[PDB]
Formats: structure tokens, C-alpha cells, sequence
């Protein structure tokens, strides 16, 4: 069974704006995207020092990298927190209607789309690039879900039945028809090297 | 009662050589603080959504910052999630040590001490600047603690016995004789300007 959802008025606006606006330096949603999952990470491994079986359901924290040619995708897949239905639907959700407002008034004031990051919405960033917009997601106090949204407003979640992923996030970016340099591994290496060369986890960039 | 604690080598190590290294630029203390305090709001904002009575310790998400010439202190305030003993004495503690040796692996490598914060490990960027830092922290779980350390390997927790502060921090920087500009106005407006431009929580700069 799938649930359809209207995105809040200010989170579709912004998701126009990012699909809509002029902008030629998109790479940076991958730093994005990358730094979500870093702080995901860090969550559940504070987490577990004070409640180890929190890892019960895995214990290595890693990024991996997943272009795929065939399919037009590249997935983002982490073994962080994960996120609950009640996220999905209502949480993040609550946190980016502040983080938009506040993100759009910087924009009229000049600054940049790069920064969108400052705001915690940098997963709409993902939109930069991608048509459509898969997430795979586990968290341990609730069942794994899929959500998915080509923007226009709407997006759907339901309980996902694919491979169990175990505790974490796979976002599926579904690459726009002119965005495929982000399937090439020389590409996905130099983003990597010049926008996330810190991340405190180990990032395998997956070969075709 | 106070209890006295020694630092674990690796983190002694980075204090040190922050105390140590002839590096001018150490105006970053603040946006690195700053950057800790948004985190600790962003926490406590997050939680609230799932159990309202987080609240219940204050519902201000703000964040002070409070000069004091004729004690040399100039004293960062929020209201975030605060720091448990756990925190103080394990957890952070734990992350840290990892954060430590990443962090002095890039430097050898040619980064910079003002990429302190890509590896979690900013708040230690406070002894650029002060000689002494002393933390008052409640966490809605706990008592409200002080924590003290002038570096030299060790720190002290105590119960804390002063104003009751509902819910946060307080990082009271004793300031070396020599960095008194990071008591004035206009020094401390010109860094915010300029590092914590976009910080989600408003930002309220006390006059002496
Ligand atoms: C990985 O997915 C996300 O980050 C996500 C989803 C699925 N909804 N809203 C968000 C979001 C909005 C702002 C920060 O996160
Ligand atoms: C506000 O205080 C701190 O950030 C703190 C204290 C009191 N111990 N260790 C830390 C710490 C180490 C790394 C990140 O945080
Ligand atoms: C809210 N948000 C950005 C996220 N939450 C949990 N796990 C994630 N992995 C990547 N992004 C994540
Ligand atoms: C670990 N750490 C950096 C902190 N934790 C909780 N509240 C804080 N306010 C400033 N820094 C904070």
C-alpha cells in the first residue's frame, strides 16, 4: 500500500527554485548528500556509547558510492542512524520549513545555492541533479521504508520489501537525462577529493 | 567534592599543540563554539518533536554571547540539549580520540588548524585563545555540572552549585592576558559578521 503526502507549501517552493534556477555549480550536492550521511553516522555512534546494542543491527559505519549506468542511478548508501516513518512523514518536515525560510531570505540577499547546507536542507539538494529521488531507510526502532519524490509537490512512503538493508539510508538519485558525468568515476573521485576529502568515515566509490 | 581527571594522552597531545603551534589566525575560536552551540539547539529541537516535555527545561533555542573585562572572561551561553557526567567524563571523551588523531594525521599533511571542526574536536580550539575554560552545563536527564580544565593533562567535574541554568551550556573562556580584543564589541561583532553569518538561532551579543 502506498501513502501519498503534500509536501508543506515553503518545501515545495523550495524544491521548484532548486529545479528551476540557473545554476552551474550542482557537484556540490554531492558534498551534501555525503555530509548527511557523516552526520547520520556520528548519531548512531554516539548513541551506541551509551547503549551498545544500538549496533546490534551492524556494526561497520561507512559511506558507500554506487553508480549504475544501466539503471541511470547513483545511491548514496549509509549504515548510519536511519531515519522513522514519523521523520519521513512529519519530523524533517517540521525542521526544513524554518531551514527554507531562512535559506530563500539569504538568496534575495545574495547568497548562494551552494550554501543551502547552513540551512539543513541539503538533501533537497539531491534535486540539482536528479529527476526523481529514491530513499531506502532503517531505523532500529522502526521498519525500513521507501519514500520517493519527483518533486511536483507530492511524495509517497511505503514500507519497502526490497533487499533488508539492515540500519541506515541509500539515497537513489535518479539522474536527470543531462546529469550522467555523475555516473563517471574520474568525476565522482574529483567531487570526492575537493568537497569531502575529511569525512571521518570510509567512503568506497563502487566501479561499474 | 571535586574530582580530577587526566586526560587521555592522544587528547593532551592535541591541547598542547593547539597551546603550542605559532598559528595567528585564532579568531575561529568563536565560529567553532558558536558551530557546537547551534549543533547542541538543533539536538534539542529535534527531540522536542517526539516528546514535548523536553521543553519543559526552558523553550528559548538561543544563543548569548556575554564579555566580561573585569573578570577576562567572555562566556558563550545556549540552551541546547547540555552535557550529561557521562559526556563529560566518557563519551566525548571517546569520540574525540578519534576525531584527535584524524585531525593531526591532515595537519602533518598540510591542513590547516582552522579545519579543527571537520573532525568534532573544535570545542578544543578554545585554548587558542584562553588560558583556563571552564563549562556549566544541565542536561534535562542529569544535575548541572562544572567542568574545568588549564590543560596540562588533566580536568576536574564537580556538581555545580551556582545560578541554575534550566537546560545548556556555558563555556567560560579565560582569556590569555594578550587576547583581550575577544572582549570587545566591535571585535566580536566583525567575527560573527564574518564566521556565523547564517546560524539558525539568534545570536545576542551583550554590552559590558
Ligand atoms: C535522506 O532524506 C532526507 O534527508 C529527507 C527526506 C526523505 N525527507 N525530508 C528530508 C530532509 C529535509 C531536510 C533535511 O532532510
Ligand atoms: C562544551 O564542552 C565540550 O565540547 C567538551 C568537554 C567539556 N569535554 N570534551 C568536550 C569535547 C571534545 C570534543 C568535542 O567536545
Ligand atoms: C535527515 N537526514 C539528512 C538523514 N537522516 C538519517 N540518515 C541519513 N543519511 C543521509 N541523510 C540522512
Ligand atoms: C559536545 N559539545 C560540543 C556540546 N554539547 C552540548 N552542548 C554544547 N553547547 C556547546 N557545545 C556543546
Amino acid at each position: 500500500e502506498v501513502e501519498t503526502f503534500a509536501f508543506q507549501a515553503e518545501i515545495a517552493q523550495l524544491m521548484s527554485l532548486i529545479i528551476n534556477t540557473f545554476y552551474s555549480n550542482k557537484e556540490i550536492f554531492l558534498r551534501e548528500l555525503i555530509s548527511n550521511s557523516s552526520d547520520a553516522l556520528d548519531k548512531i555512534r554516539y548513541e551506541s556509547l551509551t547503549d551498545p546494542s544500538k549496533l546490534d543491527s551492524g556494526k561497520e559505519l561507512h559511506i558507500n558510492l554506487i553508480p549504475n549506468k544501466q539503471d541511470r542511478t547513483l545511491t548514496i548508501v549509509d549504515t548510519g542512524i536511519g531515519m522513522t516513518k514519523a521523520d519521513l512523514i512529519n519530523n524533517l518536515g517540521t525542521i526544513a520549513k524554518s531551514g527554507t525560510k531562512a535559506f530563500m531570505e539569504a538568496l534575495q540577499a545574495g547568497a548562494d545555492i551552494s550554501m543551502i547546507g547552513q540551512f539543513g536542507v541539503g538533501f533537497y539538494s539531491a534535486y540539482l541533479v536528479a529527476e526523481k529521488v529514491t530513499v531506502i531507510t532503517k531505523h532500529n526502532d522502526d521498519e525500513q521504508y521507501a519514500w520517493e519524490s519527483s518533486a511536483g509537490g507530492s511524495f509517497t512512503v511505503r514500507t519497502d520489501t526490497g533487499e533488508p538493508m539492515g540500519r541506515g539510508t541509500k539515497v537513489i538519485l535518479h539522474l536527470k537525462e543531462d546529469q550522467t558525468e555523475y555516473l563517471e568515476e574520474r568525476r565522482i573521485k574529483e567531487i570526492v577529493k575537493k568537497h569531502s576529502q575529511f569525512i571521518g568515515y570510509p567512503i568506497t566509490l563502487f566501479v561499474e
